[PDB]
């Protein structure tokens, strides 16, 4: 069998392949376990393919996928944990800013009755306060969204046993924030403190935000008609105090006052209407996500659902 | 085969384990069926599991179903349900707030020929007076709501047959409103009245908002009508401001043009919010996937896959 | 096999059973075809499902499907087609509204080669003025949504070939328009006419709130028409909302502010109105890309092959 | 192991069968590959059917697919594509607009090793300003919304190998707009150009409109963003209102919190519109069901079913 599985989204990482493999064979024979090193070229333009071939020619533990497209790194490495056999799959990453060393460390977590391990930096290490509050907002953020409050300052290097493996494989969601689902499983999870080696604009960072916020959870569709349908009630209410103001202490201000009491009815009217749509489309959302209601980890004396 | 499948939900649910299987136990010795007891462990911080284990151990009827975190009674109840391989299914809840000896009773009406057999509580006594009224009046919304009228003062202790179970299992909803989901899957049902042995308020609220939005399309069709009829209101009033103007030149104020703007643009906008939440009730209705008919019965024909 | 099912669906049909069942044997035998009954009983709450039981034991061809529920007659009628296994499938009522002998021409029909054969009453003559013209007008629309133009004056007494069975319930549909379904799936369509019997021709009450939520399923269900003349007639409003409010504000620059202290409320007004609409637009075209997609009918219906196997 | 595809759409295309099922075998048999002919007919309401039957039984390599009715040359095509077992497939018209000789060039370009190779026409020659300015504005607005950069004076005439034609298999959509999904599939694509040799408002305008919204979430995400802006400067306008009323109070005509009204109710449901088409985006992106990857080739490994 496989008992690890190294996964590298590669794109335009030519002149990195001898040193990144020479670093993976000397981290992964001392371990003397079964590994398997599922290589994700995702659409490269330069001769990185080329360079795949010949060190699977020379090794029988690099497996290649070619993407058809350059479909992007979290979907090379979704493509990865997707052919990926063993029984602990770790995605690393092509430049070595993380360091390899610790996956062993990483393995000996798994190994202490553990399913998701994450690797996460000592700090920031880098990224000035700019992003280093941005980060902690983003984060107290989607930490009150869940329920499970995954470990600060995580990114894509981590251990997945094949229990997480599958439980993720079981969401059929094409919307992924791999943070929110992470922890989502809700596995016997931990995180190992690393320090990267001493060697973004707010565009490509925006969107990943707004789809970390909309694509994860209904939050901002429950704090939303929420907020609406506090006020359009606040405007229905002071709408009904303007009809009985003008009913009782005759209209002597100007007069088209009413044109204030539709102004609020309408719109508070059109408010509710927005509000009960917004709770329907985001029970569609929930329903074409189509998550399982539940994810077993273990089971005594009743064999596994098919 | 396994002929009753207790299913209890277990969260935290240390010091209850010894007390709850021998009651249990001691209920289903004299039934003389073949019985299993699924417990699943809802991501308990607490050692119940460690406990559950050591009974799973001795005794060979319980099995255990663990969760990978705290999924909700709701959620634990439907894995346990899923799991459960019984010709009739009994939830149960660890605390035995609900009497065991009750089971029999409900076995007793399963074997007069009811599907589903809720167990309902005689009174809530001398309680609050503003749950009288308000489960009271979210039993009657509920009901209007449904046309197989469940019973009321009914939570999840319940028999359901293997048909019903089937039944449910065949609804995908990820937006399950348990009540009236059972209401909907119409086979024979009755009632046991029992009397049990002598809140968060954000929960009764989001529970309240599932029953009203997560089974049905009525509040979301009595809307997109009141809305439509006020539109149209606003659209006649609107076009009666505009003869107004064009008959008898009311000009007084000099500006009665904002008001039919407002009118019209609202209505107008009222109407495309109709026509979306309708094609988004619709949208709803189909991605709910729901089965279109339940089949209880056949004759000369065999059960399609 | 089973050249003929007749399905029937079943809502307290006590003491109709005995004249139904005569009738039906009494016509299906000069066919001298193999043929079944399915007997939906829709959650009848009379002593219909006994008497079935009954039938069922004594005659061979009578198949129950006891449903567990009241589903309606559209869906039992969908439960009876599911569950029957004939050639050719022919929905039937069980109070002898349509007579059970013109089956018989439909079954010509369907050795003529048409696939779908529906039963169209020559008049109505029980509806005095109001219901024909409200019903003219919607089968109008409804066949300006439709590419078949579905005959009218037609009911769901009809006959369909298995292809068409088929089809049919290749649609996983929950949300169904069956009158539209049954021409969006064209093929070989033709009518028989037939007039209904003065026994039967009563004022039938049409309870007029079950005719508007029939008429707002079939015309909300089935196309996305309604979402296309808006987000058109609506688009059209913005449109001429943000011009004119444009208007208003070179007038206001060029011909003075001489407005009491106002048209900033008449230009916000315009402007918040049209971009709420050109929104709501937006919102309405990308939800009825959603519900088609939610549909999921087949992108195309195969009728015949020539030299090639059916796709699984 | 059938080499070559070619799937023909017709649709009333009598008294011009003789000469394209000629002109089809004059270019294949040179090819000397095992070539397949599939006849779509969608519903012609004509005796075409008749003559593919008598062309079918005195020819081996025609097959006919009958459609139901007459769904469209889009369905068509799809349809005979789904039915084509060929390595390659090249969907022609039965007009030969399209000439067929470049069936040959397009073989050659897909030896090279390209999946997917396009016939371009070269110019349009006859068009002066409108169409084809019209037609440079679409594809220049189509491209950012693509992945991979078409080439432009495409049509449906191309060559599609196994790979990228189960590629496009895998996409369950019932929206489609061919131009965009064969972008997204990208692979080793490329263009052959070629020669055609010497308008309704209700197609030009719906299939646009079909592109544009039915294939990505550009124009919805466009806006709900201009409108966020919107929805912005009126609630921090409505502010400067505010302030300006509290501070030397009102010297305007005193009817000036209509305008706070207005501008705080409609940027309140310029938000609300705004985060509906947030959502219905992300249900458009999960019920489009698109898969997350497509593999081209693997080493090592086996493909997934
Ligand atoms: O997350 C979980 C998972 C499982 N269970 C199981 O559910 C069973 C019954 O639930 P329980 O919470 O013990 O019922 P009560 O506490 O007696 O009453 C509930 O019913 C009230 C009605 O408003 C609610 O306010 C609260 O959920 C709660 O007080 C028990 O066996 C538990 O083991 C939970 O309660 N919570
Ligand atoms: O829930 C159900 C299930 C099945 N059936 C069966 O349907 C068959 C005939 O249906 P029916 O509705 O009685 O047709 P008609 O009598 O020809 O016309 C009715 O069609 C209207 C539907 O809009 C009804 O409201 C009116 O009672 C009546 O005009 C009968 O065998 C019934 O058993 C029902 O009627 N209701
Ligand atoms: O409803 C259908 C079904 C199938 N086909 C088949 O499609 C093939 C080619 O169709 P064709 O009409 O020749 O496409 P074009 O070459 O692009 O020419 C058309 O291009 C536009 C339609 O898309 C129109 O504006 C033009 O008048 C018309 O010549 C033929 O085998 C037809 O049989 C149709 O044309 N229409
Ligand atoms: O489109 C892609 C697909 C994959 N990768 C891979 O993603 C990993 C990290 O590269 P990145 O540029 O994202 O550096 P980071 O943002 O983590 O600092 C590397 O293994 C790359 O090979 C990438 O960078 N772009
Ligand atoms: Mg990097
Ligand atoms: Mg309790
Ligand atoms: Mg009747
Ligand atoms: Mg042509």
């Amino acid at each position: 069998t496989i008992e690890l599985s190294i996964v590298i989204p590669m794109y335009n990482e030519e002149d990195n392949l001898e040193h990144l493999f020479a670093r993976l064979l000397e981290v992964l024979t001392p371990l003397k376990i079964t590994y398997e090193i599922i290589c994700v070229n995702d659409g490269s333009k330069d001769k990185t393919l080329k360079q795949l071939i010949d060190c699977y020619q020379s090794n029988r533990q690099i497996k290649i996928v070619n993407l058809s497209r350059n479909f992007g790194k979290e979907i090379a490495l979704s493509a990865g944990i997707d052919y990926a056999q063993g029984n602990a799959v770790i995605p690393i990453d092509a430049d070595l800013q993380d360091p390899p060393e610790l996956i062993h460390e990483l393995v000996d977590k798994w190994r202490e009755g553990y399913d998701i391990v994450y690797a996460t930096r000592r700090s920031r290490q880098g990224e000035t306060w700019v992003k280093q509050f941005t980060a902690k907002m983003f984060y107290k953020v989607i930490g009150r969204m869940t329920e499970i409050k995954i470990p600060p300052n995580t990114g894509d290097f981590r251990l997945m046993d094949r229990k997480v493996v599958n439980a993720i494989k079981q969401l059929p969601e094409r919307t992924r924030f791999m943070k929110g689902l992470f922890a989502w499983v809700g596995y016997r999870q931990t995180f190992v403190l690393f320090d990267r080696e001493p060697r973004w604009n707010y565009w490509k960072l925006w969107n990943f935000a707004l789809d970390g916020i909309f694509s994860f959870s209904l939050l901002p569709l429950k704090v939303w008609t929420y907020l609406g349908s506090i006020i359009s009630l606040l405007s229905l209410a002071y709408a009904s105090f303007l009809i009985l103001k003008t009913i009782t202490l005759g209209v002597d201000v100007p007069g088209y006052a009413s044109l204030m009491v539709a102004i609020l009815f309408l719109g508070g009217v059109q408010l509710i209407s927005l509000g009960v749509i917004g709770e329907y489309l985001g029970r569609v959302y929930e329903e074409v996500k189509a998550r399982p209601l539940y994810l077993v980890s273990d089971l005594w004396g009743l064999e596994y659902l098919p």
